[PDB]
């Protein structure tokens, strides 16, 4: 009806109502998108979430990581929004460290696997998943991943920015790839958001000293976000999101949207 | 009716029917907004291109360096809009700097006179824009100025990309200013438009060397866009100041926005 | 004898034995250079400040604002160093911003005039020291300017980080210049030096809520400095623009080094 | 006897005679320095190329992705250089990526495992150094690693590119527990150097397109390099670490040294 009207958009990463990626998909429904949802490991857990979404939305699973997942996720995408109809919009909302590459966890103990995983899940998929989609996607379409600003190291994040530097390395060169299809890649570095992965952190379940490092992490940014920086509202990063997933936003791709409260402009 | 309903929009700019502020305006109106125009030293010729809008705009003077146009701008918008409304969004699009500044002219021969008129219109006028109009406008309001990406120099642009790097920083604190008020400020980092001056400038009025040069800029620009570059075609850029004008954005502030076909982020 | 044996370097910018130019003088000095120093309103006083140096160095006035100063610059600093003698290096370290353009004195309240003074002397007389001074220098040589990261903006520095915006973008084209000279042009953007000025304002000279927030901005700079970061030492900085000053950085130009202990690199 | 006199600097990364890595050891050695050098898959062929260097150097063997290497490298180091010795310098100089990863094969195409084991190498090896190596280190200590500049995206360098923004990240962490042993992290951004590999793939080992692209992004280097780019010449990279590997840049860390002829800053 409004954004994203008539647009077909495939949704990863929704895993509990506090997901970045829920927010995504309600905004996305109520601005007249149709969605196909996908869920990793607890499909009977996502969809209880989703039923709380605006509108039914067919969840497929993925596991960014299996290879057999993803060759077979464009066909498993044409059967839930049927044969001749096409993706407008992907959005990318995965993300995962293991513990050993995140909080107190001194860096150098990280040990390779662990970031290998964190790199694959957080970044590489990224790429798999446009490779994935790009074949059933429309010109005019719009691929966007969630990206955490990682420009200057930060404590606790450790890993996982690396793992986001990688990231926005990878979002360039889909943007390569996708352009041959007339699609955009981008990504939007939100500021924190208190999903319950993020408040568990604070809460310490990375190490006391993590948790109180994002918690001022967090404080600072609402002080220099010149508009402020609500931890608690997805919402404006869901909008974002919904930006990019629309025709408002044509000639931007391989590109960072930061929607963070203007933080990441000001030093203090 | 659609992205900008029942916004008021001050749009600065327009003196040619390929100014990119006329797009703007063009694509404001086809998205529900109203305008308020200003124009500087051609006013009966604003008037006349602008006639061309979708719908009729009050046009009011405005000659950013003239210290009484900013003073009386707010009270003259006032009058426009009607006693009790406010803007919800402002577009600076307005840009100049002598010949000296810029081409063929050797970039140590600019005399300071001439960049610092170039820079008052280019840069701090974005600032002294935005302190006429805060007061006037909206909590959830949206200031937007043109930027051409001066990260690193370039043939011909000479001074301009001074003028335009003074500009990103001009737009940071305007930021923080403009945060008091609810209001976002950000710019669009256009592509290259064949705008009558960039016409006239490949032509050669500021030296053959400088046109050659700005071809060649224009070439590679669109060579290196993973979605292309299209540099008749100011659509795309008005449209991304509109997404910026819109409730879409809703956190980003201080900030950049890149509508030049992914350029900025292809080396080669 | 060691870094800059045999380099004729001009230092602008003593002023008090604080200044950052009074030590990049005194290291250079100490690694071999012979040093033509400049100096602009106080030049008795610059004179009694330079007699500390290790050794006795001719001071000639540049008021980088007086276009006859600088059109006499090259023959005086020739003159200095004797005829068929060329300089290695010059180092500006220049900058002003009227009170107006900073601290407590609100943002929109700069006029115009303060501004582009600030920016005459601060961005502007980079380049017109590199137009001066460039015939006068040997292949191989370097051109230095202190810079103050601008990237975001910040308290108090108001139109002064927008001047260091513009120098950053000056610092590019006079890369070009310089190149054709077989010469190099690069800033050191250091953290804050605790400079008689910038007591003076952490005093409060230019409002309590300023002296507040740069106090701040420094304590956060050594938290996030992962070296720490020392506002009462001056010679590292000294010691990057000798660095900068010598053969062992001949692949960089149009550039930017940190000396800032490594913290905008940081986030927290 | 100059830059690098009394200090011992560990150096990795010599395979052949044109490897950056080998110009560095060289100007080290002709800078004072005493090496401890340590190679990988080849390691007769890496002592017979470093019998070239100005002087002898004990050869260690390191395989990045030994852990056991890694486990033992200190102790290897500290009997090369005698007990109660500390390392001042250490220079990664370490990259691979699989040729799946890179030049013509699609970057969609290139498998996990392959980009992992190009991560593994190219980035985070540059931590896993960090930790056998900081132990052994003395306050004021350096570490220094290869980068190329991965701000954009490029034809051919794919995940190679990837890698390198990871490193880029990597480098800032490392910087951060660096920081504890009062040593700095920094990279060295150089620009494209004519290694055995380079030459073979602007000969085409990775495909006819990627190799006119890399020779493209060659020639582009050198002209917009305000001070020229020789490929076929390391040593102003080599002289770069240098300068990092002294005491001439002592508040940097964290950080990107851009050894590039000034390319990275000139748009055109
Ligand atoms: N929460 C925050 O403060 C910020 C988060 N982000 C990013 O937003 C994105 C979404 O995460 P959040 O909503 O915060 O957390 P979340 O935990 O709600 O979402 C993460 C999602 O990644 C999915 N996932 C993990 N491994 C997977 C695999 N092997 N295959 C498929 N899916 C997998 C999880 O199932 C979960 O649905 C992530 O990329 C995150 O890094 C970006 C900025 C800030
Ligand atoms: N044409 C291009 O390729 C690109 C242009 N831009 C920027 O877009 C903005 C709009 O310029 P264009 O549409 O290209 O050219 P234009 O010439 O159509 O618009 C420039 C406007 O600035 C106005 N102006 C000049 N001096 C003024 C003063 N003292 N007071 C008030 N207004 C004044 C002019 O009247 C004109 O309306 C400028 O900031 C320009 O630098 C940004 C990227 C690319
Ligand atoms: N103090 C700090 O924390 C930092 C300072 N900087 C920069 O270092 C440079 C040196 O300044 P500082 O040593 O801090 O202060 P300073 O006050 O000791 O040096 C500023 C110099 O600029 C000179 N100057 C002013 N107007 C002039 C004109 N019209 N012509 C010629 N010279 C003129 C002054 O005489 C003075 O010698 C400046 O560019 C400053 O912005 C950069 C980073 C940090
Ligand atoms: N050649 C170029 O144009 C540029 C190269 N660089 C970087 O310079 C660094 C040095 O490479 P180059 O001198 O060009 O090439 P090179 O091939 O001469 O050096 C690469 C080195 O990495 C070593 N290596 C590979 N796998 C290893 C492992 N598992 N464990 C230990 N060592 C291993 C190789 O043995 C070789 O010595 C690399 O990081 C490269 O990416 C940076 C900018 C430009």
């Amino acid at each position: 009806t409004g954004l994203l009207d008539g647009k077909r958009i495939l949704v990863s990463g929704i895993i509990t109502d506090s997901s970045i990626a829920f927010h995504i998909a309600r905004v996305a429904q109520e601005q007249g998108a149709q969605l196909v949802l996908t869920g990793f490991d607890r499909l009977r857990l996502t969809q209880r979430i989703t039923d709380r979404l605006p509108a039914k939305a067919p969840l497929l699973e993925l596991d960014v990581q299996n290879e057999e997942h993803l060759a077979s996720l464009a066909g498993r995408v044409t059967e839930a929004i049927g044969a001749g109809n096409k993706l407008d919009g992907v959005v990318h909302s995965i993300g995962f460290m293991p513990q050993t590459g995140m909080g107190i966890n001194p860096f150098f103990d990280a040990p390779y696997a662990d970031v290998s995983k964190g790199i694959h899940i957080s970044a590489y998929s990224y790429a798999s998943m446009a490779k994935a989609l790009l074949p059933i996607m429309n010109p005019g379409g719009s691929i966007v991943g969630m990206d955490f600003d990682p420009s200057r190291a930060m404590p606790a994040y450790n890993w996982m920015t690396v793992a986001k530097s990688a990231l926005e390395s990878v979002n360039r060169f889909v943007a390569r790839e996708a352009g041959k299809y007339g699609v955009r890649s981008n990504l939007v570095a939100a500021g924190p958001i208190r999903t319950l992965a993020m408040s568990a952190i604070v809460g310490g379940a990375l190490g006391e000293e993590a948790g109180a490092q994002i918690q001022l992490l967090e404080e600072g940014w609402d002080q220099r976000a010149p508009i402020g920086w609500n931890m608690k509202d997805a919402t404006p990063v869901a909008k974002t999101v919904c930006a990019l997933l629309s025709d408002w936003l044509p000639a931007t791709t391989g590109d960072i949207i930061y929607a963070d409260g203007g933080a990441h402009t000001q030093l203090l």
